[PDB]
């Protein structure tokens, strides 16, 4: 894949945006175009960004942020700005938080798994991220196309059990943080909020099988689909073209995912009533929908 060189004088940095999972990202301009730049911060990184810029130069799909090019001196990667910023902070971010409808939550999962499916099916070798979860995710055009980023070639409320383990992993891993993901954007719930204390709390959990709560008044083919991705038993979960197929199919019944997130909400979270929680998004218009197609 084809890429730039870029002078460090071309290079306007505006302000800093975030602090990723290596290096500093912040706002920039460069020929015009407004850029992400992504900088080294200790002289160790180095190993890393070596891999991230191995990678991102070869792939290439609209779901997967574009790499315009890369600095050397100092070290660092030109990408695309992402405007929106990341799903976290849209889901779990300061106040004032914007509406989202049960179409958005389902378009940004289907976006996603879009980018994993291709990542999955690379040559000679399949493409692992690793590292998915809401930060790694970014927002464009007004919040309705989902872009990911920061390749992992604090995430174990998204980790699979045999990753955590040290056991031996395949790309199924990638399934399972997407159940997750799913869980989240319906909930607006932050995975394993209640458990407190350090990661291995958690870690402890879920080697356990402990799993987020089941959804009130939740689609039984979305119920079927979220909870056989967390599946302890790799093997057992879907591959990821089967999910972009299914959720393909899925958008007949979630019309309006195209309009931009422009409403306000005041978000107050209630407790789970039972061993289940109540979702963010409203499933009525899904099922109305349904039952005009289905007899
Ligand atoms: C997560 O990083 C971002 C935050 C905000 C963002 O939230 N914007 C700044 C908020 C401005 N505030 C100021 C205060 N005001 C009251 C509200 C608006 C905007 C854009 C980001 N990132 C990228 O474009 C980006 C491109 S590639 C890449 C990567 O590999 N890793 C992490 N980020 C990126």
């Amino acid at each position: 894949g084809p890429l730039h060189m870029i002078d460090y004088k071309e290079i306007e940095v505006e302000e800093v945006v975030g602090r990723g999972a290596f290096g500093v990202v912040c706002k920039a301009k460069w020929r015009a175009k407004d850029v992400a730049i992504k900088q080294i911060e200790s002289e160790s990184e180095r190993k890393a960004f070596i891999v991230e810029l191995r990678q991102l130069s070869r792939v290439n799909h609209p779901n997967i942020v574009k790499l315009y090019g890369a600095c050397l001196n100092p070290v660092c990667l030109v990408m695309e700005y992402a405007e929106g910023g990341s799903l976290y902070n849209v889901l779990h971010g300061a106040e004032p938080l914007p509406y989202y409808t049960a179409a958005h939550a389902m378009s940004w999962c289907l976006q996603c798994s879009q980018g994993v499916a291709y990542l999955h099916s690379m040559q000679p070798k399949a493409l692992i991220h690793r590292d998915l979860k809401p930060p790694n995710l970014l927002l464009v055009a007004g919040g309705t196309v989902l872009k990911i980023c920061d390749f992992g070639t604090g995430s174990a409320a998204w980790m699979a059990p045999e990753v955590f383990e040290g056991s031996n992993y395949s790309e199924k891993c990638d399934v399972f943080s997407w159940g997750i993901i799913l869980w989240e954007v319906i909930t607006r719930r932050k995975p394993f909020d209640e458990i407190g204390g350090p990661a291995f709390r958690i870690m402890w959990a879920v080697h356990n099988g402990t799993r987020p709560p089941l959804i009130k008044n939740l689609p039984k083919p979305i119920e079927s689909l979220m909870t056989r991705c967390w599946s302890k038993d790799p093997s057992q979960r879907p591959s990821m073209e089967e999910i972009v197929k299914i959720m393909t199919h899925l958008m007949r019944y979630f019309p309006g995912a195209d309009e931009p997130l422009q409403y306000p909400c005041q978000h107050s979270l209630p407790p789970g009533e039972d061993g289940r929680v109540e979702p963010y998004v409203d499933f009525a218009e899904f099922y109305r929908l349904w039952s005009v197609d289905h007899g």
